[PDB]
């Protein structure tokens, strides 16, 4: 199906990177930095419930790893998980890979399909990771999207 490419920097202004093999870290990088950022791939999911947000499914670009959402440890967790190449991504994904863009101004935000009002967060901090929070106090939760190609 088609894949969308794009670049996500939070509402601080910060580009989103590839650390630990399966983590997302935000930190600050100026324009001589921004390549060595995230590009996701954002596709439509069928099972959707519309409303007036757009479901869709996040992979990285060039790889079968996908952000899903579990419930882990008593709490809504982000995850970056693995696929089976042949499979994915498909139309109508599973629900844990369902996210609801939602457009407020030029910022977006991803909520959980799954966790409803769990949001695709980052901290004020750097170098910390990306996580499903429900939008409290050091939590951004708004997003800039730059297509990339």
């Amino acid at each position: 199906i088609r894949q969308l490419h794009y670049r996500l920097r939070d509402e601080q202004q910060k580009s989103l990177v590839l650390s630990d093999p399966y983590e997302l870290k935000a930190l600050h990088l100026n324009g001589q930095n921004i390549n060595q950022q995230v590009i996701f791939s954002m596709s439509f999911v069928q099972g959707e419930p519309s409303n007036d947000k757009i479901p869709v499914a996040l992979g990285l670009k060039g790889k079968n790893l996908y952000l899903s959402c579990v419930m882990k440890d008593g709490t809504p967790t982000l995850q970056l998980e693995s696929v089976d190449p042949k499979q994915y991504p498909k139309k109508k994904m599973e629900k844990r890979f369902v996210f609801n863009k939602i457009e407020v101004k030029s910022k977006v935000e991803f909520e959980s399909a799954e966790f409803p009002n769990w949001y695709i967060s980052t901290s004020q901090a750097e170098h910390k990771p990306v996580f499903l929070g429900n939008n409290s106090g050091q939590d951004i939760i708004d997003f800039t999207m730059e297509s990339v190609s």
